[PDB]
């Protein structure tokens, strides 16, 4: 699957959501450089104003795009499942607040890699950090601990995301993940190091998130 | 159990999830029903803010098991016979010269509370129409609900709702209904339900809401 990631690969992102009854849609376009672990994307809300903070959707809207080191090439499930693709599911627990359930498909559509997502948010508190938009427009660096999931012939990941709040302490989001192959069966413990930058397109009147991310793999000597 | 469950007053919880021309919203209602007297008292609230559609259009979509069937009609009602397991209630509502509603609901007992859970999708509603334009008066007329057996082992119903418009004209809503029992062994003749509704507001409620009082009795058989 490594052969399809050579050079620059186009990216398409689609998300459908419902948070405490609030529907919304997001569309993103950009490109990815798996060889260099670089992502550049621009997101727009096609339904108006986003009812939840943009940082909370960062993890939900890819991962093939990670640069796995030469001695770790065989451990990249994300790239190995292409072009057929894989299904990615999560339950995100915001401490003392609501929860997100997500289901996505990542696959090639022509020469474009597409990520179509469905998320449902429930039990979010009124005037909370999420529904109250009290989260800073930024993102911290994290470690995505990946482990094999023999039963589903895929992988599982666990990590806690730290969302900066406008005053000083931070809002935690526990992430639980499962990735499963879509077709024919081509596949150790390790982790991903992530860095993200959120920004704004000054000539865009629509709600915008501009994204730059750098991801590498490690954990094996 | 299935009629024995409705002696006296039963608590009610109602939940609706909807999408009209892309505008999702949710409504939650709580109240009580006294099937012996065919009476309902409920309060509904929009938990997502302002309703993108007029409240009266959601009345029929929001517990016919509380209808009052006469002693000589005990056999006839199917609503209570399907309890406590409950029944599925589906509808397609066509508003004349406007959009359409598709609904799916499950009505059943959860403990001592009768619960009605709903999904509603509205399509092809016109901009500046009576519906999306909020031109319907805050009231509800009396109707007759025509029920017939669907020996899907349930029932079907057809009727036309009359919504008063602010200008004085009326917006019609054709209702097509299908009910199927969730589990086993329920009762199935042609007859109708006579309905009366009263809409009001809670003076101390800032959220978009609707207070409803309803009286339903059955007839059509001598
Ligand atoms: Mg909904």
């Amino acid at each position: 699957g490594e052969e399809l990631f050579t050079g620059v690969v186009p990216i398409l992102i689609e998300l459908d959501g419902d948070v405490n009854g609030h529907c919304f849609f997001v569309r993103g376009e950009g490109e990815g450089d798996a060889t260099i672990g670089k992502l550049s994307l621009k997101f727009i809300a096609t339904t108006g104003k986003l009812p939840v903070p943009w940082p909370t959707l960062v993890t939900t809207l890819v991962q093939a795009f990670s640069r796995y080191p030469d001695h770790m090439k065989r451990h990249d499930f994300f790239k190995s499942a292409m072009p057929e693709g894989y299904v990615q599911e999560r339950t995100i627990y915001f401490k003392d607040d609501g929860t997100y359930k997500t289901r996505a498909e990542v696959k090639f559509e022509g020469d474009t890699l597409v990520n179509r997502i469905e998320l449902k948010g429930i039990d979010f508190k009124e005037d909370g950090n999420i529904l109250g938009h009290k989260l800073e427009y930024n993102f911290n660096s994290h470690k995505v601990y990946i482990t094999a999931d023999k039963q589903n012939n895929g992988i599982k990941a666990n990590f806690t995301i730290r969302h900066n709040v406008e005053d000083g302490s931070v809002q935690l989001a526990d992430h639980y993940q499962q990735n499963t192959p879509i077709g024919d069966g081509p596949v150790d413990d390790h982790y991903l190091s992530t860095q993200t930058i959120l920004s704004k397109d000054l000539n865009e009147k629509r709600d915008h998130m501009v994204l730059l991310e750098y991801v590498t793999a490690a954990g094996i000597t």
